[PDB]
């Protein structure tokens, strides 16, 4: 299993503009277009991201290209972040993927906000980290996905995804 396969499971794949769990316009494999209520605005962001007139739809290849860009951006955002980097550096390969998953979903700043959980991960207190992560809007809004990531952090294996 790898980060791509993992996020592909959590986010799905849709070739036509859709609303994510918070009602924002997204497309592809979890690629947020805009927070704005306007379908037009969405459509304009899409055209601008792809570089052509998509009329609200993209191809598979296009979806994948955006996904490669988003994953890379998330890894680089972690490595540049003073709060995240040291965590990431302290973790084993499976758990690094769990950290990347959260950044992809909520962004760096959001993740950097889980101060206590970050500190526990770093100290390798897995069960305490799991509990801290669970006490969040994140967990209450998207529980099944949250659980899958938290379990990965707890165990360091891919069972939650197999
Ligand atoms: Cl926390
Ligand atoms: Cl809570
Ligand atoms: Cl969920």
């Amino acid at each position: 299993m790898n980060i791509f396969e993992m996020l592909r499971i959590d986010e799905g794949l849709r070739l036509k503009i859709y609303k994510d769990t918070e009602g924002y316009y997204t497309i592809g494999i979890g690629h947020l277009l805009t927070k704005s209520p306007s379908l037009n605005a969405a459509k304009s962001e899409l055209d601008k991201a792809i570089g052509r007139a998509c009329a609200g739809a993209i191809t598979k290849d296009e979806a994948e290209k955006l996904f490669n860009q988003d994953v890379d951006a998330a890894v680089r955002g972690i490595l540049r972040n003073a709060k995240l980097k040291p965590v990431y550096d302290s973790l084993d390969a499976v758990r690094r993927c769990a950290l990347i998953n959260m950044v992809f979903q909520m962004g760096e700043t959001g993740v950097a906000g889980f101060t206590n959980s970050l500190r526990m991960l770093q100290q390798k207190r897995w069960d305490a980290a799991a509990a801290a992560l669970a006490k969040s809007r994140w967990y209450n809004q998207t529980p099944n996905r949250a659980k899958r990531v938290i379990t990965t952090f707890r165990t360091g294996t891919w069972d939650a995804y197999k």
